[PDB]
């Protein structure tokens, strides 16, 4: 574990055909294109006018991302009027590093780390169409609402506004190769400690997508809407709308934190073409070949340790020659030839387009799940090699197969390259992640009901499709790395079955949910026998219950043992106050009611005195003991702070998970409320 | 010298009122206040509405960046149509940062350096006013054409393309903070190794600067278009219009290549609010009182060592107590209060309002004349102490006079910080920079005649108004740091004052003048007398001779001393073929001519045949020796580097100044051509 390796230890993504990472990996694995075709009713019904339809020059399909235009508002506390203003790009930016650092199991509204984000957004076409007549014809109060809803400026600040970012958040913009500056960026700020996690990420939608494109010679866009990479047949790609993010730390924290490793970014490098090319948007084959060494010095990886790369990969007929030659140039420097046929070579622009700003967080992210998966996919269109391309002089060739990706003799490692319009250029260098009994208390809360029963469903359908989950990761990573919200929804689980199918049942004698209705509770101490079998199962199996159960047992001038073993009224005290001290080192603010107090010993009534136990309540009342014939010791404790915190009350996760080694893993993300907000050109 | 100190070596400004760095200086010195009042006829002019400047609450006044339309666009190789079309800000950016690349000395089309641009433009109201039509009913060609003549992405990468800067090109943006916040990230590419050198810079104008503004109350713009920071009378700001840029090289690698130190940068630091404030556009003490800290902590800088801040000051009522809140909290940390007045505090907001996206270059260019010129200067509009800001809780007091800068038992150090919409702050430490006889020839060069003619008046001025200038420093900056441009100009001068008084004159006897019209010359070996006296000048003067007549005298089997005393064809021919062979070994590519090779020894046919010397030329011939009763030596070999470089022979400065230690020094920058470029919408 070298200092200066960082972690992807979350990510997600919105691309056409693929709204979450685990949709994307069936995209890639089953090598399928994205594309899709527009009818002529379609392009009417978007107001494309009849000449264009006619036009044999036009293209009547694109990748498109479903549900751009949708938006959970009231989620991040945003008005409806303002929803409409915020450029959907920055909107579905916003959703997507939330699920982002949901699947990296952090709240960043709790805990001491400091979380950067690095970000860019595409032409604002929102502001130029839908926006544009209102602009021009507004006060200067109401542009300036648009101008802080609608510039570039803005999408990581919004982020950071609304998610609690308090490190470095700063808006980068390169065109084409953004995402990889924003991740390049991202990890110099990790490195140099202007924070201790970040976010880096791009979106990237067109407000007019669903409409086909005019073909033009003279342009990078493919005149049948395939995008044929490295193919004989290679004539440019698509345009394409989405938006992805990933969070890095470095990786000596994540392991030490316990954080799953997606992969391990082992360097990156950025440049610029300068003025020696033929024009501002030519490629360049020796700015290209630079980035790409500079990145492998930089990771320390030798060429030869390179096993795949995903090319930025246009499908233009002189950017495919160049791009290969660039690699051949960077990875030959040290020597001769390496191996032909000895390194794969794909390009995701095949299955869903040129995704512009945020094409390299395609890129990337593909990157990382094969890597996680150490299994190879196709670069598709891919028929025959484009004579022009010089693979011999290299390692290169086109996979066009999902399978194994084999071992070596080191780490399986990939590079990502990312070549933008103005000649920013940018290469990262990307390593396969390292290697890797009691009841729980799952929680789960939402902004709304309709919400909470969707993540409930979620929930109980990934606890079904992978038993290998331990439960306590599942139990932490919801306590610890979602959003506190009002609608809850708790249960005590003895499994992941178990737990699968309580959720799936939603049967009120297990689950329980409550929301911001319902009232405060308080903890009732009563009277009632001892309950020696649960005293002593909580002694045994709950720390800090121990721990004020021996201090209570000091003031009543009693052995603890005793008191264990009893029946009498000092022994139920004893077992209840104990429990009501645990619940409150957790947090709890619950009202401890003490109705009655007669046969109990002067020390039980000064120790009552001392956390100002209240003689009645003006509210529902929560036992501090089992039931008779009820659950007992942790399963009982477990059900007490469930039916407490659904009900509003506070609990300090983090120091309820103290004693023990967190692990965050991967869980569903927020069911987003699917709200259309689409300001009328 | 610490590792991480950055030397700034070389800056630019067009700011309201001030041009130059030189005007700018002026500005603050002078305490002046560039607030421009606007006559009716003139808001009439700018098509104002007529209730507009009817209704009491209009402002008719306003902080305009002079001559925003011009551009120089042959310069640049930028056609007319395309000029038209790319965003002022991005055109004013790029000429702006040639000014400040050509104030620190370096020509980035030649030489090794790898220079890096962080940048970031403000709202592109050129696109959506002036442009906005023409988009919305163009075609895809030509929208695409606007979007990379328009869009915040292509700002950096523009320049890096017209300038030559191949390393890490990047628009950053973070609003009113989009200034510190590059230079951190420039900071931080330097450090990573990036890159050797970086620009970091913004631009802001507004397409309608030149109209008013009305007033509203829940905004942060002044009734008055005063900006009165700090004062009990604070109502706001004024929006400015300008640009900058610095050039950033670490302070060990300046002082090592004989760069000017214009300051130091010891530190920065960049974080953000977060959510734990009462709204997306609110202030945050907490925030402000971080980032100071945090700056002064990596530039390991106590804050009992700093005496100026330049604060944000954008004089609101609300915004200024929190401003020196925060600033005092941060400067307390390490104990209890400072000494009552012991920091200066002032807003550069005062003389030239809010430039937004450029706010931060105005305040951190204002910060580092002050401590070039050990001068503090006035904070304007300040009468008396806004009543609810704290001030004597801390050390600071407003400053309002220009005097000396007092010297302390530390260096002069200051503090600058910029605080954005969207929470992302700002904070830099800067330092006052560490403390620092033959004829010459300067070459100048121009992309037009009339530019020549100015650029030689701008320098002949500033030879005039700066004697103590070393004219060996002023010859190396003009022949290294300056772009080889076609219409040429050179002269060999004995110093200073005379190079000053020649200049102005442009009396042909000593200031050659040539342009691509005139014809490649050819350099002619001719017959005649022996030249003693300039023989035994140019072998003691010029390391470059004296190794080639060495060597020429071993092939003629003579020793040397007799052949600089000769007289004969011998002596006359070797001096030739030494002066033509150091010509060649300095880059010319200027045939030599030797047409009467008669009275000439085999040795020497044969040294003609080795350099391949012409019998004749079908072109302007330029001898080798100088004419009886002409300058001998040094002054006669400058004056024939001179006729060939003006008519268009190659000379490759670097080498030519290669035995002798290299300053860089600020002279006048480009005239750049007073071209109008300006859409109509
Ligand atoms: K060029
Ligand atoms: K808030």
């Amino acid at each position: 574990v070298r200092d200066s390796d960082i972690a992807v230890i979350g990510l997600a993504c919105r691309f056409p055909g693929a709204a979450t990472p685990d949709t994307f990996w069936k995209v890639l694995s089953e090598g399928r294109e994205t594309l899709t075709h527009f009818s002529d009713e379609e392009l009417r019904a978007a107001g494309v006018a009849e000449p264009l339809l006619a036009d044999d020059r036009y293209v009547k399909a694109g990748q498109v991302l479903v549900d751009a235009d949708k938006f959970d508002a009231g989620l991040f506390g945003i008005t409806r009027d303002e929803a409409e203003l915020i450029d959907p790009q920055q909107r579905q930016f916003l959703e997507c590093a939330y699920e982002a650092l949901e699947r990296a199991g952090y709240d960043p509204q709790r805990g001491e780390q400091r979380i950067g984000v690095y970000a860019g957004v595409g032409l604002n076409t929102y502001l130029l169409h839908n926006l544009g007549e209102r602009y021009r014809t507004a006060s200067s109060v109401d542009r300036y609402r648009m101008m802080i809803t609608n510039d570039k400026d803005f999408v990581a600040t919004r982020t950071a506004y609304k998610l609690n970012l308090c490190g470095p958040s700063v808006s980068t913009n390169t065109a084409c190769s953004t995402s990889l500056v924003a991740v390049h960026l991202a990890c110099l700020s990790l490195l140099s400690g202007d924070c201790t996690m970040a976010l880096a990420g791009a979106a990237h939608i067109q407000a007019d997508q669903g409409e086909g494109y005019l073909h033009h010679e003279g342009m990078i866009f493919s005149p049948d809407g395939h995008c044929r990479a490295f193919d004989a047949k290679a004539q440019g790609t698509v345009i394409g709308n989405g938006v992805g993010a990933v969070v890095l730390k470095r990786l000596s924290d994540a392991l030490a934190d316990g954080d799953t490793v997606h992969a391990v970014i082992k360097g990156t490098a950025v440049n610029n073409d300068g003025s020696d090319k033929t024009g501002y948007t030519a490629p360049s084959v020796q700015g290209q070949a630079a980035v790409v060494a500079e990145a492998q010095e930089i990771a320390d990886v030798g060429p030869e340790t390179v096993s795949y790369v995903e090319a930025h990969g246009t499908a233009t007929p002189l950017g495919d020659p160049i791009e290969v030659a660039a690699l051949n140039q960077a990875f030959n420097r040290e020597g001769a030839a390496l191996a032909p046929g000895s390194c794969a070579l794909g390009s995701v622009k095949t299955n869903v387009g040129h995704l512009d700003t945020a094409a390299g967080m395609a890129g990337l992210i593909k990157t990382i799940l094969m890597l996680r998966h150490r299994t190879l996919v196709p670069s598709l269109c891919f028929e025959a090699p484009n004579p022009e391309i010089d693979f011999a002089a290299g390692p290169f060739y086109v996979g066009t197969e999902t399978k194994e990706w084999p071992a070596g003799p080191t780490p399986r490692r990939a590079g990502v390259s990312s070549f933008g319009i103005g000649g920013t250029n940018a290469h990262v260098i990307v390593e396969e992640p390292p290697a890797v009994a009691g009841p729980r208390l799952l929680v789960l809360s939402a902004n709304t009901p309709a919400a909470l029963d969707t993540a409930t469903a979620d929930l109980a359908r990934a606890l079904r499709k992978d038993r290998d989950l331990d439960l306590s990761a599942v139990a932490q990573t919801l306590a610890l790395g979602r959003r506190v919200l009002p609608y809850r929804r708790a249960l005590v689980a003895t499994g992941v079955r178990d737990a699968a199918l309580a959720l799936a049942l939603g049967d009120a004698g297990r689950v329980m949910t409550a929301g911001p209705a319902d009232e405060r509770p308080v903890v009732e101490l009563v009277t009632g026998g001892g309950t020696p079998e649960h005293a002593a199962a909580l002694y045994e199996e709950a720390a800090a219950f121990r721990e004020h159960f021996d201090r209570c047992a000091a003031e009543l001038g009693t052995p603890a043992a005793e008191l264990l073993r009893g029946h009498g009224p000092d022994a139920a005290f004893a077992v209840q106050y104990a429990t009501a001290r645990a619940l409150a080192g957790w947090g709890s603010t619950a009202p401890v009611v003490a109705a009655d107090r007669t046969e109990l010993p002067d020390a039980a009534l000064r120790l009552l005195d001392g956390i100002g136990a209240q003689h009645t309540a003006g509210r529902p009342g929560v036992a501090l003991l089992p039931a008779a014939s009820a659950p007992v010791g942790t399963a009982f404790l477990l059900g007490l702070i469930g039916r407490l915190w659904t009900a509003g009350d506070t609990v300090d996760w983090t120091v309820f998970h103290q004693g023990e080694p967190v692990r965050r893993v991967p869980l569903p993300t927020y069911p987003f409320e699917r709200v259309r907000h689409w300001a009328e050109p």
